[PDB]
Formats: C-alpha cells, structure tokens, sequence
C-alpha cells in the first residue's frame, strides 16, 4: 500500500540518487531530464551508482515526450529551468499528482502555483548527497533525511503515506514546519556570496577578507528580512550572517567561486532573477522596499551582457 | 584699483592658465602646488604656454612653504585632494582671503567651510580649455568664460571688483544664480559615467549600449533630484540624462574610460565618496533616502581593495 508511481522530474545527482532508491524500494520510477547523454546513457547501460560500482535498470525520458501519469513529481530541476520543465509536462499534470519540491530558491512556489493546484504542493530540503560523475553515473556517500512542509497543510491530504513511501525507501523523511525557512535561509547566503563574487570577480574568501563584507551583507540581508517579515516566513539575518562567515576559511570555501561567478565566466545567464531579483519581486508585492536588491539585480544583468560580447 | 594678490591653489593646466593670464594683466600671482617637477620646472625654468611656445616668468611654491598671504586664492584642487590643501596653507588663511573655488565637487563648499568662513566663498565654473603637456608646459586654445556665484550673497562684498580684475585679465567672468546648479549636474553625469564604467570594468559606448542603461541612470539620478531638491538647489535628472547620453557615440566619448575607470586600473583611490557617497552623505543629512548611492559607493571601496592586493 506505500507504492507509488513517481517522476522525478530533473534527474541530476540528487534526483538519479532519489529515484534508484525509490525504484529499488518497490516504486515505479521515471527518471525526466533534458540532457540527452544522460537519458541515452540511462536508458542504453543503466544508471552506475558508485559507493564500488553498482549498475542498475531506470527508464529515463525527455519530457516532452512523456505520456503517463503519476502519483508524485519530486521536482529538483533549478528555479531557473522550473517553468520550461512544467510546461513541458503540462499533460502529465492533469490527474493532479503530488508536486514536491526539493530545489532551492523562493520562487518555487510562485512557478509551480501556475501550473498546479498550491494544495498539491510540497516543499522539501535534503541534506542526502550525490554527485553526477557523468551521464548515467553517480558517486554517492553518506546517509541523509528529509524535512517537509505541506504548502496549505490543512488542505493536503496524506502526507504521511508520502513520508512512509519515502521512508520505506530508507530516504529518512519527516513533517516539519521550518523547511521554507530552512529554504529562505539558504536563498540569503547565495544572494549574498553568488551575487558580490560575481560583481567583484572574486572568491569567497577575498569577499570575506573585504574590509565592508560586514555593510555589504547586511544591505541584501535586512531587505531580506523585511520582506520575510512581510510574507510571514521565519528569517534571520544574523543566522545567514553566521552561515555566510563560516564558508570564508579556506579549509571550507574560502578558495570557491560560486556558481553565479561560473555562469559569468562561462557567458551563461544567471539565476540572479531568482535569488535578489525574486526578493525584489515579492517586496514590491508586499510593499517592502528593496532598492539593494533591485539595483543588485541589473548590474548582474548588465555583466552579462557586457560578457556576451 | 582692479590689483590683487592672487594664489593659484592647485597649478594644473588650468590653474596655470589663469595664473599666466593674470599676472600678465598686472596682478602678483604664486603658482601652489604640491608637483616637484612642475614647482621646479617653474622656478628654474618658466611657465611654457603653447598657442608656438612662449615662455613666463612665474612663482610657483610648495603649500607647506607658503607664508605670504593673498587678497584671493582660487582653488583648482580636486574636491578629494582639497582638505589637505587648506590645511597646508593654514597659515596663508588668517587675512580672510576671497575663496574661489573653480574645482568639480557637490562636497567642495562643506569642506572649504571647515577652514574659512562660509561668506568669503564663491562658487565657479569655467568653460576655458588647457592641457598639461609637462612639468611646467601647458597647452591652450580657443578662448572661455567664468561663471560665478557667491555662496551667501547677501554678506559677499564686492563680487564686482572680483568680476573685474579677472575681466581685466580677458578671462570673460560674470555673475550668475544658476552655477551650484551647474557644478551639481556635471557631478550627477560622472556620479553614473565613472561609477558604473568603473564597477563594469566598460568604456562609455559599452555603458550607453546596455539593455538597462536608463534603469541604471535613473536608479542614481532620481536619488540626486531628491537630494537636490531638499538641499533647494535646481536640478533636471532628464537634462543630466540627455547630457549622459550625448556622450555615447564613438565620435565623442564612446571609445573613453572615464577618469575613475583609470585610477582602478592604476590602483589609485578613486573620488568615489566625493561623488556617489557625498550624494548619500548630503541625503543622510537631509533626510533623503539614498540607498542606491550608498551601496554603489561601497562597491567601488570593495573593487579597490581587491585591486590593491
């Protein structure tokens, strides 16, 4: 009765991880994704998981061309890609499956409520790891869990039988009512080290070795802290302000350009509309100033198109 | 009777134009400034003008060394340099000499108010030309003019007499209301050219061919508008806007790096909390939100000291 047929919709590490365990805990899995290495790769040698090399049967689709239907997407394609994703499988969704989300960003929610019904919703953190090797092979370490959060709790039915087909396949979930601000947290330290890495052209570390870090992060985060305020969502400046100061040493982050300053460096458009933009869209909805992060926004756009050239 | 004493404080080329002009009209005229090569090739040497070159006879001093005292000092030093320059000539100070001050800057009348009270201060813009080829050698062409304004006109006694000895020099000065106003437009086109050119690391073709330049320039120059409009000094962001854009083409300054771009590339300081921070400094003061300002200045201070190391 803990059986489901599930998509897991962006099947990258985390998602290749999650849907081998799935599968092999009983489920029917369908592993959607975008990338044709990793589909043919799936679907022609099976997915390599190593630990120790352990090969295993998937089905793996593009999802344009996916015709079934499911009971539950677990969605961990990026914000930026989210609403081309859910486009794509706009027929899969008309049975009304559970949408749980586990990628970061706060505008998940907003993207999935215009394809979905909001009561389907779920959101998710992880702290599971997974790496992708290459296409059709992942290296995984380590245990995890899963927190999760009803998006209208009074509205969503059967939550538990969620968690225990998640559980029965060993992936450690529970109910909790801090994810989205477990979520919000996150989204505060990369719209602080994303963003200024990126301006600067630098690492983490010298972005901590600034002598104004201090007024920099406090700029974007207490414009993140009125806006959590005003959507009704737990939020702590000095908490991100901690967790931000704790990747500088260089036995942690110190010599990492973030992923934003990847995309630069590679001419690729950034998720910056998702990180201080998308804090700039909601305060201008809620009517919380956010001049920081807005101003913050377009000079990573300009970046960008100054890269281009 | 039209006979003064005059200092040149800050003998760059245009400092060393005026000079030659009027000692050459029959006022007694000392050269300040703080160029070893330039004070030397002065005083052993001459002043060479170049029209065909012709040579002056002219004094020119370190300030530390100056102990003479003057009926009018006119000030050419940069606003970021000025400060250092008063107090030096501390001593030069104590007759309460006519200060005229023809350097760019919002924050030149606060800092010339620290060392001279405010009602000897007059305000100035010229549209006279000169380049500093060398050590004591300038450049000139064509011909200008002064505009000229008091800064408590009601206590400034004979702004005709001033008039007329640098009119008496040919120099084309006149009266006018709306200099403070002109002084304040040319700080709000470089508080967006250099600024942004800077923390772009872009030309001013490049800058004027973003997507988003208007947003930019408007992000800047409306928090100019409000602070200029507290501080009941006449200001146009739209004109200022029209005078940014006037630049773009490459057969003006499209293929220029504005003089903050170069200092960064140098690793020089930049002028920055005399343009964008003083901007934000005055608004502080005024009760005028100027958060834009506030941070670009703090990113330009960060890109320093990355560059530093």
């Amino acid at each position: 009765s803990e059986f489901m047929k599930i998509a897991i919709a962006g099947a990258g590490a985390m998602g290749s991880r999650f849907g081998v365990k799935l599968q092999e805990a009983g489920n029917q899995v369908t592993l959607i994704d975008n990338w044709s290495a990793h589909v043919d790769q799936i679907n022609q040698a099976g997915l390599t998981v190593t630990t120790v090399d352990h090969v295993y049967t998937m089905t793996a689709q593009h999802p344009e061309a996916v015709t079934d239907q499911f009971d539950l997407i677990i969605l961990f394609t990026k914000t930026m890609q989210m609403d081309a994703m859910l486009q794509q499988l706009a027929p899969v969704l008309t049975n009304h499956p559970i949408v749980l989300t586990l990628a970061n960003g706060i505008g998940n929610i907003e993207t999935i409520e215009r394809h979905v019904p909001k009561n389907q919703i779920v959101v998710g953190t992880t702290v599971w790891s997974s790496g992708l090797t290459g296409p059709g092979h992942i290296t995984v370490t380590g245990t995890g869990s899963i927190s999760l959060q009803a998006v209208v709790p009074d509205q969503f039915p059967n939550l538990a039988d969620l968690i225990t087909t998640l559980n029965a396949a060993g992936l450690n979930a529970s109910a909790a009512d801090n994810v989205l601000a477990a979520i919000w947290k996150k989204a505060g330290l990369n719209s602080v080290l994303n963003t200024y890495c990126t301006l600067f052209d630098c690492n983490i570390g010298e972005f901590g070795a600034l002598k104004n870090w201090q007024t920099l992060t406090a700029t974007v985060l207490d414009e993140f802290q009125a806006v959590a305020d005003a959507a009704q969502i737990q939020f702590s400046a000095a908490a991100v302000t901690d967790l931000i100061a704790a990747q500088f040493p260089a036995a942690v982050n110190g010599n990492h350009y973030p992923s934003m300053h990847q995309d630069m460096a590679n001419q690729r458009p950034t998720e910056i509309d998702f990180l201080n933009g998308y804090v700039a869209k909601l305060g201008q909805q809620l009517h919380v100033p956010t001049p920081a992060n807005a101003l913050l926004t377009q000079l990573i756009h300009s970046q960008e198109q100054l890269k281009q050239i």
